[PDB]
């Protein structure tokens, strides 16, 4: 009998949403070489993922519109391109289905999609195939979308430090941690925010929800609560499969520089690929790093070099490296790194906890605030920077606490314990290995 299984995949075609989904598809394609996987992105997302990359013969890449008409120039803000893509609706996605069907000569039997591409659920329903939602954001934020009215009410009435006890397992979360996106009502709403707010209604329609994280790290009560809301909740280990990686390079010599440093002594600083930090906070980070005396690696976009203090890079040249880009996952895996100063993007957080590196957190947008709260108050593997924004004195204090002070010992110890938990979770007999098998069988059975 001819195998005719054919999975169509729709990433949210933007930045750090891309590698985690390719990673899952590579693992699925490897274990089911007789199954077709059709990865449907935009011209820009495909260039981002596939330019210098060999892919398995059962993965094929297709291109759909990004929703930016020729001639249009989006404003310099992270949401516009997201809105324009989402505005293309299910018909754009169905152009991708068409291309995949024409190439494979196989009808689609199953769709895997980043949960933000809610239009692909309509596509799956039209085709009468299961829809599998992929969740690469902070795992704990799933609960928010089932409690929007309660959350809005509490954020409008109660104190900023009031806890969200009505969320099972997440009583440590506070009003101040809530994504502003989900509170905005009226002109401030965007197609993006409206799409995320629909997740409470969208996600229970998924055959399964696949979380790009470790179940062992989420509060068990939160996991139980989410199971009660979904048809199936699966946790597939987010660590990279062999074929996701390129040969590691180091054009800045970060790793060799780190080799010259002592165990857990270096502060690694990075705000990710999206955050445009306030210039005043960039200056504060520099002043604090210099004042602290600690060795540091700061991955900083080169457009921001002009606003660093005059002579800062030069004065700190013998103890610090300020560079445009680093192999971050390999930097975080280096024994010399003692703290990660982060915006708390989900992928950065994953890389940090899996490598036993404690964090100093300054969440900027989206669900970073949720991640920061989990890091400080649940896992207890880091702190939210003193004052909630970078200041020279506050950041210096946070650096001292984690890197050197006896008062930071508990956090340092916890980071190591969490690393061991992750190491024990990725084993062949782990529940995550079972969840992966479960997902493979959903695809097989489709
Ligand atoms: O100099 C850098 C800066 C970032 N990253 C990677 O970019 C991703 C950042 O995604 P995250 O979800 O942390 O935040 P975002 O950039 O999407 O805000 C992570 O995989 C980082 O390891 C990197 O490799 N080198």
């Amino acid at each position: 009998m001819k195998n005719k299984q054919h999975v169509a995949i729709f990433p949210f075609p933007f930045g750090s949403h891309l590698p985690p989904l390719l990673n899952l598809v590579l693992k699925l394609a490897h274990i089911a070489p007789n199954t077709s996987f059709s990865f449907i992105g935009t011209h820009s997302s495909n260039a981002f993922l596939f330019t210098k990359r060999h892919i398995p013969n059962n993965i094929r890449v297709f291109t759909i519109s990004d929703g930016i008409p020729e001639g249009h120039v989006p404003a310099n803000n992270p949401i516009e391109k997201l809105d324009l893509f989402l505005s293309t609706g299910p018909d754009n996605l169905r152009k991708g289905i068409e291309l995949a069907v024409a190439e494979t000569k196989q009808s689609v039997t199953c769709i895997i999609a980043d949960a933000f591409v809610t239009s692909s659920l309509l596509v799956a329903q039209t085709l009468n195939v299961p829809w599998i939602a992929f969740w690469p954001n902070v795992s704990c934020s799933l609960s928010l979308y089932f409690n929007i009215d309660l959350i809005r009410d509490k954020c409008s009435k109660d104190a900023k430090n009031a806890t969200l006890d009505f969320l099972p397992g997440l009583s440590k979360l506070r009003v101040e941690d809530v994504p502003q996106d989900m509170l905005d009502v009226g002109e401030k709403e965007t197609l993006f925010s409206r799409t995320l707010n629909s997740l409470g209604v969208v996600l229970p329609q998924a055959k399964a929800v696949v979380v790009n994280f470790f179940a062992e790290l989420d509060p068990p009560l939160f996991v139980k609560y989410m199971r009660s809301k979904l048809q199936s909740l699966l946790y597939v280990v987010p660590l990279p499969c062999p074929q996701l990686l390129l040969p590691e390079i180091d054009s800045n010599g970060c790793l060799s520089w780190l080799d010259s440093k002592s165990s857990r002594s270096v502060a690694y600083v990075c705000f990710g690929t999206v955050v445009s930090p306030p210039p005043q906070e960039v200056v504060a980070v520099a002043e604090a790093l210099e004042e602290s005396g600690f060795p540091f690696v700061w991955a900083l976009k080169e457009s921001l070099l002009s606003i660093l203090p005059k002579g800062f890079v030069e004065r700190t040249s013998t103890r610090g490296k300020v560079v445009s880009w680093v192999p971050q996952s390999h930097v975080l895996s280096h024994g010399s790194v003692g703290v990660f100063v982060t915006h708390c993007g989900a992928n950065s957080v994953m890389e940090s906890v899996s490598n036993g590196v404690p964090m100093i957190c300054r969440p900027f947008f989206g669900d970073q605030g949720i991640a920061a709260r989990v890091i400080q108050d649940i896992w207890e593997v880091g702190v939210i920077v003193e004052g909630k924004v970078f200041t020279k004195n506050g950041f210096v204090k946070s650096l001292n606490l984690i890197l050197v002070q006896e008062d930071g010992k508990k956090i340092r110890d916890n980071a190591l314990k969490v690393k061991q938990i992750v190491q024990d979770a990725v084993g062949p007999h782990g529940q995550a290995a079972e969840d992966f098998n479960t997902l493979v069988e959903v695809i097989s059975s489709s």
